[PDB]
């Protein structure tokens, strides 16, 4: 679990969405497997705007961060699971990191701020969700 907080915004893996998120729903796109609600509370996340590619996420399933290099946002084959048919991820970012289900939501992070988060797991691979190009989240 986990989210981004970036000014009014709450961003989520789409297939952990609450119901509260759907009633406050700002955008989504499953493809990505994003979403994004409105908060009341102004949150502390700022949002990266460069062309890292590399930095550091957080593994729940270690309770650690870990130093990572990771792969441009690209249409990646993501295999059948119970959220989704196996099936093409648009905006993926892969690196080799521990990813257990549980996982996704975690923070992946660069000098600049956040990059995105866990979106995919499995066979010492971590699938990060890219939010680099949302620059609406900034206003
Ligand atoms: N964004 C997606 O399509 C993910 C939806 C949630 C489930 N996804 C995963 O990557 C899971 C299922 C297989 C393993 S092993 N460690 N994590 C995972 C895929
Ligand atoms: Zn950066």
């Amino acid at each position: 679990s986990g989210a981004i907080y970036v000014g009014n915004y709450r961003v989520v893996n789409r297939h952990l969405a609450t119901h509260n998120d759907w009633a406050n729903l700002v955008w989504e796109d499953s493809s990505r497997d994003l979403l994004v609600s409105s908060t009341t509370a102004q949150g502390c996340d700022t949002i990266a705007r460069c062309d890292c590619q590399t930095g550091v996420y957080y593994c729940s399933s270690r309770r650690k961060h870990y130093p990572v290099s990771f792969s441009k946002p690209s249409l990646i084959f993501v295999e059948a699971s119970e959220y989704y048919p196996a099936r093409y991820q648009s905006h993926l970012m892969l690196a080799v990191g521990h990813s257990e289900p549980g996982d996704c939501g975690g923070i992946l992070r660069c000098q600049h701020g956040v990059v995105g988060i866990v979106s995919t797991g499995g066979n010492g691979l971590v699938g990060f969700a890219d939010v680099r190009d949302l620059l609406w989240l900034d206003e």
